[PDB]
């Protein structure tokens, strides 16, 4: 029922992610001198580096926050694939996939614990 409990498991996933060899596309904002359309299609940029420095600031109140950020960096790169079989967009799935898989216990002990701290 440990209320702060979520954050320093965020940074633990975050650093998994960060290993994790699919995240390469995603570590960054994506480069406008790479992508020069990339801003007529995107209308949030996001990426795993903003996500960190959002957390270390201070800067989400929850999990559902942070989890929020994640998905956005999935559907930019779904909205801005041009195909399903891209190189970048199926290192998005199988990513969004894990970060999924981790994610689940850490919104369920912290939806639990604010249950249990209003009870
Ligand atoms: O999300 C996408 C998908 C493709 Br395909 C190309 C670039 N980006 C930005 C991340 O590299």
């Amino acid at each position: 029922y440990d209320i702060q409990a979520w954050k320093k498991q965020c940074e633990e996933l975050l650093n998994l992610i960060f290993q994790c060899e699919d995240s390469e596309p995603f570590r960054q904002p994506v480069d406008l001198l790479e992508y020069p359309d990339y801003r007529d299609i995107i209308d949030t940029p996001m990426d795993f580096a903003t996500v960190r420095e959002t957390l270390e600031a201070g800067n989400y109140e929850s999990p559902m926050e942070l989890c929020k950020d994640v998905r956005l960096i999935f559907s930019n790169s779904k909205a801005y694939t041009p195909s399903k079989r891209s190189r970048i967009y199926s290192m998005s799935l199988r990513l969004s996939a894990f970060f999924e898989e981790h994610i689940s216990s850490v919104l369920s002990d912290y939806k639990s614990a604010l249950r249990f701290h209003k009870r």
